């Protein structure tokens, strides 16, 4: 599913991610934009061997189980192919979980290099939330 920017801000809103660790809303639509371009089924092989995978690109080293990515750690305890449902749940709860690590949102190459210091509350104007 290619979500719609104010359709996803409302379906980020409802799992709890406004102001999750101190990130507003359009930080993670931002994050979105620029990691998937809103599409729930993209994936992205990096050169160590681990892909990313969907709305937020969620790494297969560290936290989801592919079968593929020698050790592998899966802390969100979940495959990779359930972060590619149009239902945003699972990346919803694992991002969440990532987020909280340590490095914030910095976790996100997209959000540090395109989001990061810019208006990112443009990303919500206009959405009925």
């Amino acid at each position: 599913k290619v979500f719609g920017r104010c359709e996803l801000a409302a379906a980020m809103k409802r799992h709890g991610l406004d102001n999750y660790r101190g990130y507003s809303l359009g930080n993670w639509v931002c994050a979105a934009k620029f990691e998937s371009n809103f599409n729930t089924q993209a994936t992205n092989r990096n050169t160590d061997g681990s892909t990313d995978y969907g709305i937020l690109q969620i790494n297969s080293r560290w936290w989801c189980n592919d079968g593929r990515t020698p050790g592998s750690r899966n802390l969100c305890n979940i495959p990779c192919s359930a972060l590619l449902s149009s239902d945003i749940t699972a990346s919803v709860n694992c991002a969440k979980k990532i987020v909280s690590d340590g490095n914030g949102m910095n976790a996100w190459v997209a959000w540090r290099n395109r989001c990061k210091g810019t208006d990112v509350q443009a990303w919500i104007r206009g959405c009925r939330l």
